[PDB]
């Protein structure tokens, strides 16, 4: 077999558990009007999968110092539809 060590690999994969990545200032936060339960359900850049949200109203935000957030990818009580983590691609 042959793997390339330079690749991002699987450092962002979180199969079976929630992502819970903490947003640092400047990073994008993704929210979907159709998929998210309340206006606090968010996805990180590594998780957000455009495929899941074709025809949906996606809202992007820049993370600030006042942003206290962790990624909700894989927490099934935060989403109306099952998501497909991008890190799995
Ligand atoms: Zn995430
Ligand atoms: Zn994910
Ligand atoms: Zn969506």
């Amino acid at each position: 077999g042959s793997i390339d060590e330079s690749r991002i690999g699987d450092v962002h994969k979180h199969t079976g558990r929630n992502c819970g990545r903490k947003f640092k200032i400047g990073e994008p936060l993704y929210r979907c009007h159709e998929c998210g339960c309340d206006d606090t359900c968010v996805l990180c850049i590594h998780c957000f999968n455009p495929k899941d949200h074709v025809n949906h109203h996606v809202c992007t935000d820049i993370c600030t110092e006042f942003t206290s957030g962790i990624c909700d990818c894989g927490d099934e009580e935060a989403w109306n539809s099952p998501l497909h983590c991008k890190a799995e691609e």
